């Protein structure tokens, strides 16, 4: 609020502070025709502002660093201490101070936007975050994606985390400091700050705080989950884990169910709760007949990123020539059917693992055993494209601050206490070399949530030993068995053996505990 207050963080000579801009103020700030470069917004015919995020159109895990100090040394899952790969690269406190002078100097003597907000729907576990930026649309991003405080909550607002966005500065000493590049996304848990240099991508702030929630919550016994969530009229809660592009936002935004959130949730003694106040949807080749809710949320106060807007202001949603990662964020009340005023609900009884399998091996749906649930949670499989595999522990290893086993343990405890069941859903590819359609996927989710799948007759799919139904109301029976989508079942066999090998090698790192070694029997077997 006052310059004396920003000076505590290291920023000086700030004349104009814009505290908690309203949506109307951000709209005017973004459309100021005097803006230059990547600060500029343009109005689209849908009424929503669109921006260009610059060189970076996604996260930069190679530039992510965590200060290694006595607070984090023995608790963090470090990239250099084994046994599993992750992006939590250690940083010295000395280099941290250098990066902090870079960002604070860049922000000094600027018009700064400051946004106070919450991460976490429950007062007992939420972080009070203070975001500092010089770009209006960046402030708009965090206004959309975090929980917007009431007037009364601003009154006594006490930040316990600061994120300073120094996107316009770069680090010229990076080669001497052993870093990946002149950009940086740095975290210091002793100071409780995130610094961002060089990249304008707003997702770094969203996932920065998620990584911070992923550090603190499981240490209190609370699951911290990379998943969307919604609840039926009968009060039944479902969560949908998955890696990028697998359908968390697409498939949780069903107007029969009340949306809880689309990306980040905790699970405590009272149930599943959203960390966020908005949604962040992929728009590449957006249909509108396939995703009407998401489409109609694109209006004033939504923020489009990197989409092509024509001279007449209309949007070419099919154009990925800047990036396939085109995006729109919006506050969650742009969705008509949501839980409100607080984004939370009871304990989940359906746990869905979304995966997009470019190898075309995995069945569209399968009810997992309790051990297959752990095996597939720790594996975190998806594949892209020709197919390249990704194994990302807990379906979100980019954001884990603790060891994967820690997340697995908390999830199992919550699931067992609630009597929850888990399901593996391939929203990716089959023998057709096409992605299964959203229509067919939505019907499969319906069969999961309404008990149809639990009461179906099943057989065991070989190799992966996954229980699959012979038929389901609403679904093409042909696709339920992935072997039928090839001309010869021997074609599937060949790819299943390839994929099973990748799973087996990947899981080996978990077999150094007796419990992990016993899970190998739940995995695929050659
Ligand atoms: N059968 C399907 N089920 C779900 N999504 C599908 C399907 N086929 C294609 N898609 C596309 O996949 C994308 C899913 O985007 P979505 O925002 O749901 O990703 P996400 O899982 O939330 O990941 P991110 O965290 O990157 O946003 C959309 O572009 C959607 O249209
Ligand atoms: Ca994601
Ligand atoms: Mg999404």
């Amino acid at each position: 609020l006052t310059p004396q207050e920003l000076e505590a963080y290291g920023i000086s000579d700030v004349h104009d502070i814009v505290y908690n801009p309203s949506y109307d103020l951000l709209y005017q700030e973004e459309l100021d025709p005097s803006l230059t470069g990547y600060e500029r917004g343009v109005l689209t015919n849908l009424g929503a502002v669109a921006v260009d995020t610059g060189i970076f159109t996604g996260r930069s895990p190679k530039d992510k660093y965590i200060v290694r100090d006595d607070t984090t040394r023995d608790t963090f899952w470090w990239a250099d201490k084994g046994k599993g790969k992750n992006d939590n690269k250690p940083l010295s406190p000395e280099t941290w101070q250098h990066l902090k002078g870079l960002v604070t100097r860049q922000l000094s003597g600027k018009r700064l936007f400051v946004v106070d907000a919450f991460c976490g729907a429950n007062p007992d576990t939420r972080l009070s975050v203070r975001f500092i930026t010089e770009v209006a649309w960046q402030a708009h991003f965090v206004k959309n994606m975090f929980i917007r405080p009431s007037d009364e909550e601003l009154a006594g607002f006490k930040p316990d985390f600061i994120v300073m966005n120094g996107a316009k500065c770069t680090n010229p000493q990076w080669k001497e400091q052993g870093l990946n590049s002149e950009n940086f996304v740095a975290f210091n848990l002793t100071e409780r700050m995130q610094l961002i240099g060089g990249t304008w991508y707003g997702g770094e702030m969203k996932k920065g705080m998620f990584s911070m929630m992923n550090y603190l919550l499981p240490l209190k016994g609370i699951a911290s989950m990379h998943c969307s969530a919604n609840v039926g009229e009968k009060g039944d809660v479902a969560v949908f884990f998955g890696l990028s592009g697998t359908g968390k936002t697409t498939l949780s935004t069903d107007p029969k169910r009340r949306l809880i959130g689309d990306n980040e949730h905790g699970w405590d003694d009272d149930g599943v709760f959203n960390f966020e106040g908005g949604c962040y949807a992929k728009t590449i080749k957006l249909s509108k007949e396939a995703e009407p809710e998401i489409y109609n949320a694109i209006r004033r106060d939504a923020l489009l990123e990197n989409v092509t807007v024509r001279e007449d202001g209309t949007i070419d949603f099919d154009d990925g020539s800047k990036t396939e990662n085109t995006r729109v964020s919006y506050p969650i009340y742009h969705i008509d059917n949501i839980v409100k005023p607080v984004s939370k609900a009871g304990h989940a009884t359906k746990v869905i693992f979304l995966t997009a399998d470019a190898f075309g091996v995995l069945p569209p749906v399968s009810r997992l055993t309790a051990d297959q649930t752990q095996y597939h949670f720790l594996s975190g499989f998806t594949a892209k494209l020709e197919p390249t595999p990704t194994f990302s522990a807990c379906f979100g290893a980019a954001f884990l601050s603790l060891h994967p086993t820690q997340y697995a343990e908390v999830l199992v405890k919550r699931m067992q206490a609630a009597g929850a069941q888990a399901y593996l859903v391939n929203t990716g590819w089959n023998g057709t070399g096409k992605r299964i359609s959203i229509k067919d996927t939505r019907a499969i989710i319906d069969a999961i949530l309404n008990g149809s799948l639990d009461n179906a007759e099943t057989f065991t799919l070989p190799m992966f030993n996954l229980a699959i139904p012979t038929e389901l109301p609403g679904v093409d029976t042909k696709i339920l068995d992935p072997r039928n989508t090839y001309a010869s079942p021997e074609q599937w066999q060949e790819k299943a053996e390839t994929l099973a090998k990748l799973f087996i090698d990947n899981f080996d790192k978990y077999t150094d505990t007796p419990a992990g070694a016993a899970l190998v029997a739940a995995g695929p077997k050659l």
